């Protein structure tokens, strides 16, 4: 299923501040991500490829015989904290801390990044890295002591003079909630990424497609999957309930509109869950919706009703 993604990063590399916003979606069933990033401070002072790993491994595809070992999904929806030290060889270091968690039906990744000891005319600050990406194996191991995992891999950045700039990654993931989380046996994530450009986009940006697959545990020996499939079914449902709200302010108070996209969603009320009754709050591309629900199948809607519709 398709689950929307929001990324937000604030970075400081050798005094150069910057911020990045990213929007897109992921499908954990196939392990596919499509993300477009915008540098919201104008000119990005570092090569876009250096931020790829920092800018949601919960969308990795774990085969059925490995769902036992998917820590990332098990820590949802409370989320986890992802900290990394990216040591660029013969150059500076990145230190990152991220909060990956759900907000409504949206998976959010908010990062702070600080870079130090970078050479002003190196591969990074000198902008000598090619706009491409390689495939790597993210070697994951359990960290029972901190109820999480550590990860280790080395990213290869192709530079224009033919050489290769190495970036050693030291990763730590710690859950935010206190409930149980799956602690995996040693395995790795197979990652492939391609970086491209939106020809219609004027801002400094990066378009990103990547496929992630878990492997390393041979066939011979889920809460997380059901949550992501539900968040996708939820997102698919906010679309209808927004596509329904448009269709019902046409015939209600004479107009003619069709919706462009869905933007921002909020369930509300102290109304219990066993009421099978919820009040959504939408904000649309030109509305409150009350919904009754078959308890036998949660995402089947027996009755819907528009109650307001005023695009601000």
């Amino acid at each position: 299923g398709v689950v929307p993604i929001l990324v937000e990063l604030d970075g400081d590399v050798n005094g150069h501040k910057f911020s990045v916003r990213g929007e897109g979606e992921g499908d954990a069933t196939i392990g596919k991500l499509t993300l477009k990033f915008i540098c919201t401070t104008g000119k990005l002072p570092v090569p876009w490829p250096t931020l790829v790993t920092t800018l949601v491994q919960c969308f990795s595809r774990y085969p059925d015989h490995m769902k036992r070992h998917d820590f990332f999904k098990s820590a949802m929806p409370e989320g986890y904290v992802q900290e990394r030290t990216i040591s660029f060889k013969d150059d500076g270091k990145y230190k990152t801390r991220a909060v990956v968690k759900f907000e409504g039906d949206t998976l959010v990744n908010r990062i702070e990044l600080k870079g130090t000891d970078f050479k002003e005319d190196g591969n990074i600050l000198g902008h000598k890295l090619e706009y491409n990406f390689n495939s790597h194996n993210v070697y994951i191991t359990a960290d029972k002591q901190k109820n999480g995992i550590k990860a280790n891999f080395t990213v290869r950045h192709n530079v224009e003079d033919g050489s290769v700039q190495l970036a050693d990654h030291y990763q730590q993931n710690t859950p935010i909630g206190d409930g149980p989380v799956l602690l995996p046996d040693n395995h790795y994530l197979s990652t492939q990424t391609v970086l491209s450009k939106d020809p219609n986009e004027k801002r400094d940006h990066m378009v990103l497609h990547e496929y992630v697959n878990a492997a390393g545990i041979t066939l011979g020996m889920s809460k997380g999957e059901e949550l992501f499939e539900a968040a996708a079914k939820a997102s698919l449902e906010i679309e209808e309930l927004a596509r329904f709200a448009v269709d019902e302010h046409n015939k209600k108070e004479n107009a003619l509109l069709e919706f462009v996209r869905v933007v921002k969603a909020k369930e509300q009320s102290s109304v219990p869950h066993w009421w099978w009754t919820t009040m959504y709050y939408l904000t649309l591309e030109a509305a409150k919706v009350w919904v009754k629900r078959d308890p036998n199948m949660i995402f089947k809607i027996n009755f819907k009703e528009l109650q307001e519709f005023k695009p601000v």
